[PDB]
């Protein structure tokens, strides 16, 4: 099979957030569009048959709009890799951006599968994060109340694996980055399938915002316009 990947320190993945299904935002350490027909090979790393299959399942979904298909391979150094460390969150690195990642390490992580995860939650988290291995971003719709942080709580989050952020970088890279509107839209979409979730585990008033599960009208539209055939 594939060459294993370097071992995730389970100490560093913070305990205590059962049940938070949150995308994590990842950068590298330091254009994301892939060329226009490619074929990316995706290996997967861990996880049971059943939750292996379900990610190829719906990732191969985007291929019905966007000119990019993904070949699942148990070779090599495989361009996305994925892995299924449980409680580390779920996120993908943007685009081409995973070319950038050492090959020792995983460019997407899915952190709450199981053999009894129903079909809707496959599909919307694993459609959503190989959109952002197709470069999407975030879509996020600031409410009109700014958002009912539990500030204490997302220190301690996203303070461990994988994104190691301090005090201050979480007011920059979450708190900022999530203060306003963010799109890659004309006109925004409820529907879309990158809508930015945020987990109640996370928040003070029970408040929360979730996830569509399947591809927009928009999204279909949109994809075909960046990867057309
Ligand atoms: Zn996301």
């Amino acid at each position: 099979g594939l060459k294993e990947l370097r071992a995730v320190p389970k100490a560093d993945i913070v305990s205590g957030f059962e049940g938070a299904k949150v995308c994590k935002d990842v950068y590298p350490k330091g254009s994301t569009k892939w060329p226009n027909g490619s074929v990316i090979t995706v290996g997967l790393y861990g996880g049971t048959p059943y939750v292996r299959s379900k990610v190829k399942q719906y990732a191969q979904e985007w291929s019905n709009y966007a000119n990019i298909t993904f070949n699942f391979v148990e070779s090599g150094t495989p361009q996305i890799r994925v892995t299924f460390t449980q409680g580390a969150g779920s996120y993908s690195y943007l685009g081409t951006q995973a070319l950038s990642i050492p090959s020792n390490e995983e460019t997407m992580n899915f952190g709450w599968f199981d053999d009894s995860t129903s079909d809707t939650e496959f599909s919307r988290t694993v459609i959503h994060e190989f959109g952002h291995a197709l470069g999407m971003i975030h879509e996020h719709q600031h409410p009109l109340t700014n958002i009912p942080w539990d500030k204490n709580k997302v220190y301690a989050y996203y303070a461990g694996y994988p994104n190691y952020w301090s005090k201050k970088d979480v007011d920059n890279n979450l708190f900022a980055t999530y203060s306003t509107t963010q799109t890659q839209y004309s006109a925004y979409d409820t529907q879309s399938i990158m809508h930015y979730s945020i987990s109640s585990a996370l928040t003070t008033n029970g408040f929360s915002v979730g996830n569509n599960s399947v591809l927009s009208a928009t999204d279909k539209q949109f994809i075909a316009t960046v990867y057309p055939r």
